[PDB]
């Protein structure tokens, strides 16, 4: 299953192309301004086969609990009501969000101890790097 190296508290240290990714989601100007200034902490925890990913930031908090491969209702930070699935592909934790005929992916993988989150929407790719704290 998911590597236990995912479990723990993660702090954003780098974000690239987040503004254009938010635009792709349809996020308004003022919201993106605070979204680009946020330095969220991500906590990944596990209770049995239920994985929990909590994101904490001054602006917004989110939390999703899921089992690999099983669709679930999700509310994103920008307040999208999506049906989402998390899968494992070569150790990569890949989350797909679907809503209003749209689709975006957030792929999380471990690289030299860092967690690297690739966010894709249409032809827009955003990379966010976290470090274990
Ligand atoms: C939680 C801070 C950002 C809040 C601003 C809302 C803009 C919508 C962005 C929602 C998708 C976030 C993708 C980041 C994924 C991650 O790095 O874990
Ligand atoms: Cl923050």
């Amino acid at each position: 299953g998911m590597s236990n190296k995912f479990l723990g508290t993660w702090k954003l240290v780098s974000s690239e192309n987040f503004d254009d990714y938010m635009k792709a989601l349809g996020v308004g100007d003022a919201t993106r301004k605070l979204g680009n200034l946020a330095k969220p902490t991500v906590i990944i925890s596990k209770k049995g086969d239920i994985i929990t990913i909590r994101t904490e930031s001054t602006f917004k908090n989110t939390e999703i609990s899921f089992k690999l491969g099983q669709e679930f209702e999700e509310t994103t930070a920008d307040n999208r009501k999506t049906k989402s699935i998390v899968t494992l592909q070569r150790g990569s934790l890949n989350q797909v969000q679907r809503w209003d005929g749209k689709e975006t992916t957030i792929k999380r993988k471990l690289v030299n101890g860092k967690m690297v989150a690739e966010c894709k929407m249409k032809g827009v790719v955003c990379t966010r790097i976290y470090e274990k704290v």
